[PDB]
Parts: C-alpha cells; structure tokens; sequence
C-alpha cells in the first residue's frame, strides 16, 4: 500500500543531519532502508531551510519524495532511486561541508536539490558509450540530451501532481526561475554536455576569471556541480566504490546483452559481461579522462570540496593496483 508507506513516513521522527551522517562526503546508503533514505531527504530540505523559506507542508513533501522514489525503476542496476538519492546527498554535503551554499541563492539551492533527486527519473538503463559525441563535426545533427529532456518532463509532472506540490508556496516568478534552473541542472547531467562545456569552465578558473555574479558563469558552474555530484560514486571509500562499480558494470552488461539481441552486435568490453577483468583499467581511464579534472576544478572553487578529489585519487590508486593485477 502506497498510502501505508506515506503514513509511516509522515509520522516518523526525522533524525538530525549529524545522526544521519548526510554531511559526510563519505556517506553510504547501503545500510539504509527506503524509509530511512526518505527521512534523509527530508532532513536535507529542512537543514537547507527550504521547508521554512518556501513553507512546505510536511505531508506534501513526504508525498513528493515518495512519488519521486516510486518513479525510478528498481530493476535498473545503477540508475535507480539510490543513485538519485546519493546524488542529492552529495549535493547536500557540497553545499554544507563543501561550503558552496553561501555562493548561491535560495532558489538555486532549491532547484539543485530537486534536480539532483529528479535527474534520472524513469531511466531505463540505456547508456551512450560514445563519450565524444558532443565534439564530433556533425554533433549538431543528432538531437542531444533526449533522455534528459524526459527526466525533466517526469520531474515537472511529479511537481504538478496533486498533493505533491512542494513549489506551491512560490510566487509566479520564483516558480518560473526555479523551473528554468532545474531544467538546466537536469540537462547538465547528460555527460556529453559536461564534455562540451568543461573546457570553458576550467579556463575561467585557471585564469582567475571565475565570477559567480555573471549569470552565464553561474549557470555553467551549476552544470559542473550537477556533474560532480552525479559522478561522486567514484569518490567514495574503497569498499563502497567497489560495490557501486559493480552496479555500473551490471547495467552496462545488461545493455550489452540487450543490444546483442536487438541490434545483432557483439558488445565492446565496456558492456561485455565476459570482460570483468578489464574493469579496473577502464575505471582508471574513466577517472583520468573524466573525473580528476572536475574535482580538481571544484577544489579551486572551494577548498572544502577537496575530499571529493582526494577520495577519487585514492580509488585511482586502488583500481590501478588491480589493473596491474596484483
Ligand atoms: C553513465 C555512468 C556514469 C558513471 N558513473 N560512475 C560512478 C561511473 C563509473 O564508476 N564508471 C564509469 C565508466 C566509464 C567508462 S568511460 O570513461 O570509458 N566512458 C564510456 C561509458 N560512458 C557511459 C561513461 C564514459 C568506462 C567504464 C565505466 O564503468 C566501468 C565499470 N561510468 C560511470
Ligand atoms: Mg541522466
Ligand atoms: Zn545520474
């Protein structure tokens, strides 16, 4: 009974952020039950003062959180509720412990937490291995971020659902602003857009021109932050990263088997279940080509975000050792 779950959530006591450990970049959700992750999400809206500043009703927030959780497919190995929850938790830790909070407006923080929780809504486990698709000479020919547009539509749908309207207390303007920020934040999770815009972001930082008052730079930064949180599984303590890496591998292999039957093509190592031995080398490659630069750049933005980078490096060292097969 969906109602039974709601009644349980809305009536439970929400433990403190400290007890929940949602402030740690090292936070893990493995020992938490769905109910507990929901309680964590409430603590996130509360401690970021979103419930207060936007007068959200307890029951309505609980319902919205349960609706979001419900619209994720538990059958998809990695891109499910737990990934979205972790993304939001990383966003919370970055805002608080990473001190990104005071560099943003209350609306932007509102949009970011909502986006982090809704960016992979109704994901089917389809991943695009062609990571350079945004830089191809004809990139403008194949519509980009199709699924991300779907995730947002889903996000918007749930926000406008009777009893789930956590943004009802906003003005007509505040609402419009918040929805635009959310849409961009969600679209930013298309890794291709990260590849396309990171160069610009890195340079602004390298040359000391970074300026969050410039709306264009604020938007670029929000996109980079979304990516940072989205990939943060790669920064977790070794044992946790290993398990998360398995889930990612499993969703890849599932696609490989699915495409073999539907497209009559054999999978590349990335999506070949018989190639688990090549995972560590690929992780090192993923880290070097995609992660390190992002977390390093974020550390320049705020030194307190350093632990994400640090955790990432430690994992590189772990995966590398395995790559060399001890
Ligand atoms: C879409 C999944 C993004 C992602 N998140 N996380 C935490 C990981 C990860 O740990 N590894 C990989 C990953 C990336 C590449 S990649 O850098 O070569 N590249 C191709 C595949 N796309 C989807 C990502 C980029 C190759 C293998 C990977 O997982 C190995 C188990 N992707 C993600
Ligand atoms: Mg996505
Ligand atoms: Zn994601």
């Amino acid at each position: 009974e969906e109602t039974r779950e709601l009644q349980s959530l809305a009536a439970a006591v929400v433990p403190s952020a400290q007890t929940l450990k949602i402030t740690d970049f090292s936070f893990s959700d493995f020992e938490l039950s769905d109910l507990e992750t929901a309680l964590c999400t409430i603590r996130m809206f509360t401690d970021l003062n979103l419930v207060q500043n936007f007068q959200m009703k307890h029951e309505v927030l609980c319902r919205w959180i349960l609706s979001v959780k419900k619209n994720y497919r538990k059958n998809v190995a990695y891109h499910n509720w737990r990934h979205a929850f972790n993304t939001a938790q990383c966003m919370f830790a970055a805002l608080k412990a990473g001190k990104i909070q005071n560099k943003l407006t209350d609306l932007e923080i509102l949009a970011l937490l909502i986006a982090a929780l809704s960016h992979d809504l109704d994901h089917r486990g389809v991943n695009n291995s062609y990571i350079q698709r945004s830089e191809h000479p004809l990139a403008q020919l194949y519509c980009h971020s199709i699924m991300e547009h779907h995730h947002f539509d889903q996000c918007l749908m749930i926000l406008n659902s009777p009893g789930n309207q956590i943004l009802s207390g906003l003005s007509i303007e505040e609402y419009k602003t918040t929805l635009k920020i959310i849409k961009q934040a969600i679209l930013a999770t298309d890794l291709a857009l990260y590849i396309k815009r990171r160069g610009e972001f890195f340079e602004l930082i390298r040359k000391n021109q970074f300026n969050l008052e410039d709306p264009h730079q604020k938007e670029l930064f929000l996109a980079m932050l979304m990516t940072a949180c989205d990939l943060s599984a790669i920064t977790k303590p070794w044992p946790i990263q290993q398990r998360i890496a398995e889930l990612v591998a499993t969703e890849f292999f599932d696609q490989g088997d699915r495409e073999r039957k539907e497209l009559n093509i054999e999978p590349t190592d990335l999506m070949n279940r018989e190639k688990k031995n090549k995972i560590p080398s690929m992780q090192v490659g993923f880290i070097d080509a995609i992660c390190l630069q992002l977390y390093e750049a974020l550390t320049h933005v705020s030194e307190d975000c350093f632990p994400l980078l640090d955790g990432c490096r430690k994992n590189r060292q772990k995966w590398q050792a395995l790559a060399e097969q001890q």
